[PDB]
């Protein structure tokens, strides 16, 4: 099914840096989005990522959806990844460091 | 302004690998013309205004992220079939998105 570019333009895709990560199947993240401030995300990225690995990792997120609660944790942004098989995620990242809050287009 | 998740679900974002790249002028703007392998979707062509930070040589074999289900974009005879995504920290400056680890071409993004 063909998509509308104006729907893409409604999305706010940003770069942010992971500043905290914790696991108690998801990882709770806090992420620095620059002028947008700090935001939380819950990400089902336990297949490949250990919370230690992630501090200072730059990610790509959609920042302007309504929040959702995952096991009580407020997830405010949707962190984007490729899914080559069910349960598996590889994070997207910029190829070079960018300023936090950089817009994607 | 707040976006609807259902609208996001209409988009088809995919990983592809650049197999060929050439510097050219798109409507008198320096750009790189890319041929990109999207796995099950096959080969697609795109133009990207990425000359600030990229040269054709170092793009070959690189994996990128693109939206593949928009109508094609045409500029001055050049059809772009996918939108290659990048961060734009200032005018003229593009840093490409990439997967953090290797993925099969055509892998879907969510």
């Amino acid at each position: 099914a063909m998509a509308n570019f104006e729907d893409f333009l409604t999305l706010d895709l940003r770069i942010g840096t992971v500043t905290h990560a914790e696991e108690f199947p998801a990882i709770r993240l806090e992420i620095d989005f620059g002028e947008l401030g700090m935001k939380q995300s819950s990400a089902q990225i336990t297949k490949r990522y250990n919370p230690e690995d992630l501090i200072g990792q730059q990610i790509v997120a959609v920042v302007n959806f309504p929040p959702k609660r995952v096991a009580g944790f407020k997830s405010e942004v949707l962190v984007l990844g490729g899914v080559p098989e069910a349960g598996d995620v590889v994070l997207l990242q910029p190829n070079m460091e960018l300023p936090n809050g950089t817009k994607i287009s």
